[PDB]
């Protein structure tokens, strides 16, 4: 792993997930003059805590992904987006749920997902019709599909 | 004045302006056993303070009107709309300036003025074209002429 993905393309949560199968817990032993095991940072309590936290994160992510899928369908955007839109939704949500992974920061993650999907749809439409000076339809009002707020949807 | 203007149509600032020449000060006497002038509410500082404050109001109103006129000209609104711009502007600003007079609240006064002017122009255009069924243009974007802000431009 440490040789395949350098610092340039190493998402935090994917590395944390891949690490949870490589920690010895308490079955480690360090070679010295006599085999001795250090019992301060090698135990199963760390493993239990990490696994519980990751399970909670995964459940919350599943729920928010379901909600985002419902919104994506209801807002009538599937008419663009290549041949299959579900893979695009999944990719553009996972590329955000792996960086901003805290619990009290749902707004930033969901906004990242929504704006990514909108930008991709609009870019695909421009690439299909044949450039930016042949669009007779209206596009500037398309940003009104994000849910409304006071300090978010005004700027 | 107090007879030809009921409570339902009595602007505060107009009443103050018409009452600023009906309060003598020291040139008054109150009937008793002997003609005696009361001093606590009949003074001369009252007139000076009132005149200074009212002249400050005059100057602030002049400056704000001279700015709003430039805004109404540069925004290209006389093309479609009222039959005479100056009277409509003067009236629609005098209303706000005669209702909200305090000096640390120019924002609400200017906002009232701008929104009233925009609404009047749009209503005149709708009435001229023959109802809202034949209005080909797009009118939601016409609210972008109001200067942008961070928290006062979504609602």
């Amino acid at each position: 792993y440490a040789m395949d993905y350098p610092w340039k393309a190493s998402l935090p949560r994917i590395e944390t997930r891949l690490y949870l199968d490589q920690y010895g817990g308490s079955g480690d032993v360090w070679i010295g003059k006599v085999l001795h095991r250090m019992t301060l940072f090698c135990n199963d309590l760390y493993l239990k805590a990490a696994k519980a936290d990751f399970s909670n994160f995964q459940k919350e992510c599943r729920v928010e992904l379901n909600g985002l899928r419902r919104w994506y369908l209801r807002s009538n955007l599937e008419k663009f987006g290549g041949t299959d839109p579900q893979t695009t939704l999944m990719t553009s949500y996972f590329l955000a749920s792996a960086n901003i992974f805290e619990a009290n920061r749902a707004a930033e993650r969901l906004g990242w997902a929504r704006v990514a999907l909108l930008a991709d749809a609009v870019s695909s439409h421009f690439r299909r019709i044949g450039g930016p000076k042949n669009s007779t339809s209206n596009l500037e009002e398309l940003i009104s599909l994000v849910p409304f707020d006071d300090a978010y949807s005004g700027s």
